[PDB]
């Protein structure tokens, strides 16, 4: 408590530095209508400014993560570098803290892109996924081409996009669309989020930022960005605490930004 | 019919929106002489402007896909961003429609790069491949460094290039040089090409273009290119048809660009 | 003989065109103190200008490759695009010839980044590795984000960095932190280095340079850099020798740059 609800579509609860974001339209398999878009983007935006949130778990209520877009202009940048549909996925990558998704049942189209905004994905072996867009005469346009490219082979992605074929959770892990197969992906994500929540929050945030930016920089610039990030951390209060806690084999007690 | 023949080296036949391109110099294991280069580049160029071709299958006549270069200036850009040797591989990636290669027997050097121009590769388990160039005191210069990098690990590629060692079709799939192991790679490629040929041709083409360009763009630019591509598709005639055919569980009837 | 020793921390010996670089502070598990940094960077620098070195093997004395940083400004570029800590890893990637690392025991933090500067890594199945930095409230800043990105998935790297968890040599190969599992990684690296040492040294060096630069170039520029590199090799003396030796089924006899 509180259960924070956005647009009757997304619920957020926070405990012990972990936020759990739940797509909550179980009766329509969390399909992406207008209010679900608003709900997702608003939930992620809210989380920018909650103090002390160190990790996010993102999952779906009911039987599926997200059945994709609901049947019932694009180029305008309404959310910084994104449009609204793209932000539903991108807000997770732009959050300063890591996002761990837990995927079960169907995860199609927009739903697969939204999950792909997370840092890391747990999934059931028997989940059903698809890069569904070509079926509707469209292309993936909710940031998939920016999010998939560091995890999925070029050939695999072209195939799955042109055929829009379904693949399982097990295949998803092997293809790079998910990170770990688990019978209870929510339990695995929550365990991992707890672990993340024990670490220096500044260091975790700096790492996320480097992971986010390094693919698009030249080697020279990666090197400078590493050194600039390390300069904010070295000899700071939470860094000296990490070392001390390290040395005393205890958990660090950190100040949250 | 017609069997279109280019320079007595490459044959192209088209049926039900699928073009089959056959390297046809079986008696020299489709080795890359001057006429084979001309033949390949001319065949790919011809296919730019054939209306209604929705997928290409690329394969070799006789016992091997391509034994590589035939024993018996480089920097000049004769084919847009490529020289002639590079275009033999690059023409497949620059074609608006997907190219599916089917690889068997030997596939060495230039032959491996030509195959690597395709979107997707089927291969026999017992094929023999090699990044052969270092053996001749050369480097791979027929676009391999542009084509391999989204499918093959950095470490794997440096090793195979420096040692020029042979690897099997099974290894090729695991390393990322091919997509699927099949006893009859041509039959698998043709099946996949048929599937591709059922889809909205505009959507398939937009997807290929995003897959082609997204690795070299910043995140910001990937996002804009996604939205710009989607804007050409949404509410167009073939997109409305895809949705309708989708809804009526039937095959779409599309107008070819 | 000679055993060249740098700062009492690194030993280098050269035979039959292979340099063996040994981190030699076995009694502190080759941990990275001030002198070890100096030792590494000086050893790599020396190797730039030794004529006839065609491959390098990098390994650790005693029980571990490198236990990482020793407890007992960052942004200044002291070694071209790197600071000193980054150069301990980067010098291996900037050397004109390939570097093959052999990893056993513990390989943590800085030690993992140093190994990651090599082109290719052999490792024991039961090695212990970790992206350790978050434990000390830091981020990886010894070039890991530039070196890991062509071998390791985005999701895997974010996980291992945030949790700083230990993973085995077997896992390392599957994750992309190492290339081959071997019970005797030094014996495997030395065998591979011998093979590399038989090849045209100009061709091997050109290949390393393309592998190094191609990830950061546009497709257009990769194509030009391939053609420019090939132009230095084609019809040169060592290239004509490779072909001849090729044709006569013998080892090439090359002039070293």
């Amino acid at each position: 408590m509180p259960n924070m609800n956005f647009h009757d579509r997304v619920s957020v609860t926070i405990e012990d530095h972990v936020a759990h974001v739940l797509l909550d339209r179980a009766d329509k398999m969390n399909a992406l209508d207008d209010a679900m878009f608003e709900g997702i983007v608003a939930a992620g935006h809210h989380l920018h400014s909650v103090k002390g949130v160190r990790c996010v778990v993102l999952s779906g209520a009911g039987r599926s993560f997200c059945a994709g877009l609901d049947l019932s202009s694009l180029t305008e940048r309404t959310h910084g570098n994104a449009n609204r549909a793209q932000q539903a996925a991108m807000v997770w990558r732009k959050l300063p803290m890591p996002v761990i998704a837990a995927v079960h049942g169907v995860c199609f189209g927009g739903g697969l892109q939204v999950a792909s905004g997370a840092d890391i994905r747990f999934i059931t072996p028997d989940a059903r996924l698809a890069v569904m867009e070509v079926k509707w005469g469209l292309v993936p346009d909710m940031a998939g081409y920016a999010l998939w490219r560091g995890n999925v082979r070029d050939d695999v992605l072209r195939e799955l996009t042109y055929t829009h074929r379904e693949f399982s959770g097990e295949e998803a892990v092997r293809f790079g669309f998910a990170t770990h197969v688990a019978d209870d992906p929510l339990a695995g994500a929550m365990e991992l989020a707890r672990v993340v929540a024990e670490k220096s929050p500044n260091a975790v945030r700096g790492a996320k930022t480097l992971s986010n930016r390094a693919p698009d920089l030249t080697v020279d610039d990666v090197l400078m960005a590493e050194s600039i990030a390390q300069h904010e951390l070295m000899y700071s209060r939470n860094q000296m605490e990490a070392v001390k806690a390290g040395m005393e084999k205890r958990a660090g007690d950190f100040v949250d930004p």
